[PDB]
């Protein structure tokens, strides 16, 4: 995908920003969902305010169209509807006259909702927000948003759920807890799946780490990366879209005794702060060109959250024994467009 590329350096670049909040704190977002966010709303911004979010977004405006751009979160999204679920919604304060061709395309090309809510009771603006996360994904995510300020006009939420199975499952009775080195001395107990069988796993001596892929029933992979001792942030700074491609490209199947935790983990984002790290502010600002949006009536993007939650259940020589029982980096990849669907830092299966 002529997105692909620019999609995969827009999460690394993301994950680096996360990652410099230190380390004890497990990272998970969707750099699909997050880029298809404001994709979408670029669709209602101009001038600046429209060049910085596709800017921000990785893409080199004087080398690619926008026509691509929308083209290439066209077909991602085409495919992605897997046992995932996902939604965008735009949440405008009541009596504003909306541009009737921005929701048309936001519905028509990224399948996203917009609402019309009462922000002067930023009490109950709040819940309403809450209750449709709370109900686009049966109570997966509740609660999402927790403050609102007060002069806020125009909220975006972002949500995506995955729970899907394996297409090679782990037997139940084989679970069972073992130790999580956090960090050298603390530790904690973890339930660790377990099998032994071949898998597309080798030991990569670049990036002085582990790394297993395993196939989703469904048009995604998952890349596990386990580093070496004190190689984490060495994993970190060394991944690219190329490494990438050259593991899903590569077929070497070996046996190996894996221990992989069941865990579920949760990841919840301030976009405002953590997109305006990448260039991404005008929108955010009483400067913001959203005439897209509303024609004759200022707006802004006051409120901007994105919530992504994972669950990670079962569904010849001495095999190597590879435990995923410290810290380590993994990666969701959509099997078509080999766009990252997730990324994140595991550092506590427990939190």
């Amino acid at each position: 995908n002529k997105i692909t590329p620019n999609l995969a350096e827009f999460a690394f670049s993301l994950y680096r920003q996360l990652a410099h909040q230190s380390n004890s704190t497990n990272i998970f977002f969707s750099p699909v969902s997050i880029a298809t966010a404001f994709a979408m709303l670029s669709l209602g911004t101009k001038a600046d305010t429209h060049d910085e979010i596709l800017e921000g977004l990785n893409f080199n405006l004087t080398e690619i169209p926008e026509a691509q751009i929308h083209e290439g979160f066209q077909e991602l999204l085409r495919t992605l509807n897997l046992q995932l679920t996902t939604g965008n919604g735009l949440f405008l304060s009541e009596g504003l006259k909306l541009v009737d061709k921005f929701l048309e395309d936001v519905k028509k090309l990224y399948h996203s909702e917009a609402f019309t809510v009462n922000f002067g009771d930023t009490e109950e603006a709040k819940k309403q927000i809450n209750d449709y996360v709370e109900k686009g994904t049966q109570g997966k995510i509740v609660d999402l948003v927790k403050e609102l300020d007060r002069d806020t006009v125009f909220a975006l939420v972002n949500y995506i759920f995955f729970k899907c199975k394996w297409e090679r499952p782990f037997e139940v009775k084989d679970t069972e807890e073992e130790d999580f080195h956090v960090d050298q001395v603390t530790t904690v107990k973890v339930p660790m799946m377990k099998r032994l069988g071949m898998f597309n796993i080798q030991h990569c001596k670049k990036l002085s780490s582990w790394v297993l892929l395993m196939k989703y029933l469904g048009n995604a992979t998952a890349i596990f990366f386990l580093p070496d001792e004190g190689k984490l942030q060495h994993l970190e700074n060394e991944l690219t879209h190329d490494i990438i491609t050259k593991f899903l490209e590569n077929e070497d199947r070996r046996s190996a005794s894996l221990h992989l935790p069941k865990l579920s983990i949760t990841g919840t984002y301030d976009l405002k702060s953590v997109l305006g790290q990448l260039g991404i502010t005008k929108v955010f600002s009483n400067g913001a060109d959203l005439s897209g949006v509303t024609e004759e009536a200022p707006l802004k993007l006051s409120k901007a959250v994105h919530k992504a939650v994972l669950t990670i259940d079962e569904k010849p020589s001495i095999p190597p024994e590879v435990k995923f029982n410290k810290p380590f980096v993994f990666l969701m990849i959509e099997q078509n467009t080999k766009s990252p669907l997730f990324m994140g830092k595991v550092v506590n299966p427990t939190q």
